[PDB]
């Protein structure tokens, strides 16, 4: 009924992003997507070609309705602050307009006011080695993409939201117990996030009335979680076996969690980590 | 269709048990309500005259669909367990089936198994005695009735529920951080109410594939609450000047989550504290 | 010069009461032990024939100064709790002054007032049955002797102690995190002693500048630890292979830092949960 | 007896730097300063001229051992990290060997192995501005500073320890709990740095048998403390008529929990947050 939700961060349709765009439609929000530039082009191609079609079916006679699709990089805040090279570079020549400040701007001229958020993007370049031998520029990378894009996300976006807005994004349970195979300080960033949530939530509900929740997502075959190194097949088959619910995390298990946090029904809510999890993050010794 | 759900712990419509009955109703759930006998035959009386018409209210002209209201105490798992005193007390003699097993047994025989179960009721003899000074007879008392009732109710309950069910109860932040005021036990019942719910959730979800999960509301002016002393106008005065959210808190609100956590829509969350406080629980230092 | 502990909970040398003990010593610490009636006579015997002649040996050539040894039950808080069968029974006829004032009242006339207390003990009727199947009375049982008695223990020990005194209690993990295999409400005892520890700070800290904290111990194969039925063989079996730190946690490893906590050196330390398993709770996933 | 420990981040003596130093000499452990390049040659000056000599008593005849005292700049990890602009700057052109593996190879040339680390310094070029406000460089330079510099220091200096070593650094509650004043992302970095602890204690623990702890430390009235907008005043104020022990907290309170973290008195404990703050965090509602 004239509910808009901007998601950042999809690139297919495998992602929590998709799963949290399904169930947003079922409640007859319109959705507008924020890609990454370099797989934009391949994306819309996806697009045309209905590899997707069979994904944006729900319920009955209801399609999944996307407003827009546009390039988004959540590394660059304004137009100053992308430099040389990606500027030359063969993916970002063809696109404009793809900063935080651009996007807010963009959204805003065409289509008004929004009033839903999602941060659901995540980006590690040393994600494959451990924290010890993390160098200092990936330490920050990460910190940079996977976290700082969350505060700037709400320092452009709240310009164009409506009183009584939410926003969420999602973390993992390894910012709060050790998980292995999950390095080059995506834990640190992880675990930057949960904090900052608890601290936008002060300053955005004190100063606009606008709620932040984090929610803790259990693991998913996603584009990403291959990335990492199988490690995303143990923690699958893991979870699946001594979860205290034994069934398949899917992405719209997240999703309904994120509409029903980004509705009215949740008005009480704010600055929250929330585990959807399947009970996982409670167990200790596995049975 | 058919989602009916038994609620323990309504003495009034103040309460959050009347939250919960509400916002249930807009869902179109079959309520059942669990009185405890102290307050019963006052409860029905008031019914019956009409004095809760006004909050039987929801929406434009839709009214609150209570398909019965059970005398139930927690304090008894099955008859017997009923000592003589309490079976010939002035407000017991006249009632029947009461303990948590005859009331499980009496709304299976009435209308078959049940997918929702709330708990939401306290009890501490020496509740303005701080802790130090509690006897060991008051602390026992306040872990039966407000933590053990909870392990019992399911106990009884999970035979007349169908898979995929969800329960609840109430938990209050003095668990965790030390809140004066909150005595008699209090305290070391809502940690092990919240402790409870985790290892419930693993018995629970493995055993049956039912979810558990605890809410932990913010202040409420209810019955009960005056019962401190006053410690509640402190305490609602004290959320509303220093919560994110600077806004009064309802029952209501907390009785939305409840639909929430009680739904299909929270799948994979089980073994949680879940915070409704308007975001209190984040702060620190106050300003 | 005149550090007196006493340390309610030792039935033999391959306890935590034992590594408390030791480590202890070390310090020059004058020891008071309080030894449950029904193993106090056996006890007796086996010190007095020195069995315990190689335990009681503490770096080179140095013995253990044990001041006196008292019988002492933590379910009776004073003579009046004490029911006609109790008194009567075999192993208590012969014994006097074993309440929770009686010991607190003969330590200050034999020794006056003291610095130091260790509560270290647990109890629970049914710990062989899971939560779900644990009767009430196991329940209460439970909560009463592992929960309630760290309570008493310090409303009638602040009388003999000093001010800068310091109390300590011992948790385990289960209270945050499920475990299976700890039932009777263990699980639930836990959680009540972690947050009435913070409470107790509360009340202590500002009224008697008296220090409590809980240390929550790993895996120890004691004595009460076999009565799981073996669960402890799994748990150290898992504790070696799983923690940081790869190497056997031994009774005198807690005993040290329950010295820490006990003297000055701890003096802006109160209401805390120390962890003392070589870093185990910091785990996710094994590997 | 042939114990060297290492300080990171010392500029003056009103520092928990400071604290540990003292506390630390009283087990006679010889210590060496690492202090920031632009207040190196003040600090020296200072240290000759004796404005020290009272702050280096300890007990009854025994000063303060202090082995060495190096330049040393978090922001650097090797010679190929520093710029062209702070080679030419007048502070750092009169040094050399001062990035964070250069001090590692000076010592280990200079003394051979050490066995204690101790990381206390914290940096945020925009702590002034609060979160939402606070810009993308800002945020990266504190967690670079404050955060990463933790891992650096562990992957440059395991190599000159011996096995059996401890680590320590210092954070604040406010990564937990919202401080409104805590800007720039010394929160955000606050979060990393115990998250980090956490992973980094896994792999040292593993890997060289080495622990690694963390100590949240109340508020003192520091140089840096006072660099924050007051703010130090009112947290400090707030901390002595609030927390559950009313007495001054001292550089040295933290101090002697850091000595005793740091020796083999703590064996068995790893990768934990410990907090030294007269029992403040335990509180929610003040009384
Ligand atoms: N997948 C899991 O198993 C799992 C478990 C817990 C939490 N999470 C979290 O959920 C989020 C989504 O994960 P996912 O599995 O859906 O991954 P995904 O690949 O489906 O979605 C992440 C998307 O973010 C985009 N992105 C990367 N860097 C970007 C940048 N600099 N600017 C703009 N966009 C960028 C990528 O295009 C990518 O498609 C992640 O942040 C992750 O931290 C995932
Ligand atoms: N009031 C608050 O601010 C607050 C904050 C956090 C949590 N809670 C939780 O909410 C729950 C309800 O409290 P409330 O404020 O709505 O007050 P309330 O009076 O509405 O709830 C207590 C109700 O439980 C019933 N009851 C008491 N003992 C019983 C027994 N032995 N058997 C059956 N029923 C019994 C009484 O009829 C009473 O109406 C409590 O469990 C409390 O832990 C309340
Ligand atoms: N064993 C472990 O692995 C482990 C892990 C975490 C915590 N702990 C804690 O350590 C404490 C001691 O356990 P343990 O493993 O040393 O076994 P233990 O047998 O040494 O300790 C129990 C002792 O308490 C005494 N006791 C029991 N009931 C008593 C009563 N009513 N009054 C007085 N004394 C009584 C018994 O004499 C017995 O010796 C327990 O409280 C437990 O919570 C143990
Ligand atoms: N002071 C408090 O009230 C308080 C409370 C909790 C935690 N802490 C933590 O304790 C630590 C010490 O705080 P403090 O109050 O002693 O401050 P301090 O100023 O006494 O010590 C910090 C020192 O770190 C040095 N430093 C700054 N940037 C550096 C860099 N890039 N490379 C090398 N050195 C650098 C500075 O010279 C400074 O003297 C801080 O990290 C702070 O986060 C302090
Ligand atoms: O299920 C675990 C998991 C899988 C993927 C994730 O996102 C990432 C994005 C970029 C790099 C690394 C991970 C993540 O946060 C957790
Ligand atoms: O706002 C705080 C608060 C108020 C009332 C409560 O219910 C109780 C019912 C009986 C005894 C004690 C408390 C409660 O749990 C928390
Ligand atoms: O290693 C785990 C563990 C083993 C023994 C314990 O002591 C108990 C004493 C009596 C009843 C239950 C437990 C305990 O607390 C934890
Ligand atoms: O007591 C609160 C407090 C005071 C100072 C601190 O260190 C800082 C170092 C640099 C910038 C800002 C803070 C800190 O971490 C907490």
């Amino acid at each position: 009924n004239e509910d808009i939700c901007f998601i950042a961060g999809i690139g297919d349709t495998n992602g929590y992003g998709w799963g949290i765009a399904k169930e947003l439609s079922k409640r007859n929000v319109k959705i507008i997507f924020g890609i990454w530039p370099p797989v934009y082009n391949i994306f819309m191609k996806n697009y045309k070609n209905g590899k997707f079609d069979n994904d944006m079916i729900i319920d009955k006679d209801k399609k999944m309705n996307i407003l827009d699709m546009l390039p988004f990089d959540a590394s660059f805040d304004t137009a100053n602050d992308i430099d040389e090279e990606t500027k030359n570079n063969k993916r970002y020549n063809m696109l404009q307009n793809y900063t935080i400040e651009d996007v807010a701007n963009l959204i805003h001229q065409k289509y008004g006011k929004i009033n839903m958020l999602v941060h659901s993007l995540a980006n590690a370049k040393e994600v494959q080695k451990d924290l010890l031998n993390t160098s200092r520029k990936g330490y920050l990378d990460a910190l940079s993409k996977s976290s700082y894009s969350l505060i700037s996300l709400c320092k452009y976006f709240v310009n164009i939201m409506k009183p009584q807005s939410s926003i969420i994004s999602l973390t993992y349970h390894a910012s709060q117990k050790v998980v292995p195979g999950y390095g080059g300080g995506m834990s640190s960033a992880k675990a930057a996030l949960e904090s900052d949530t608890r601290v936008l939530a002060y300053h955005l509900g004190r100063n606009y009335n606008i709620r932040i929740n984090t929610i803790s997502a259990g693991p998913l075959k996603s584009r990403a979680a291959t990335a990492i190194n199988t490690f995303i097949d143990y923690a699958i088959e893991y979870s699946e076996k001594y979860a205290p619910l034994r069934q398949k995390l899917l992405s719209t298990d997240i999703g309904s969690v994120a509409s029903f946090l980004l509705s009215r029904e949740s008005r009480a809510i704010t600055g929250q980590t929330i585990y959807v999890d399947n009970g996982l993050n409670i167990m200790f010794l596995p049975d």
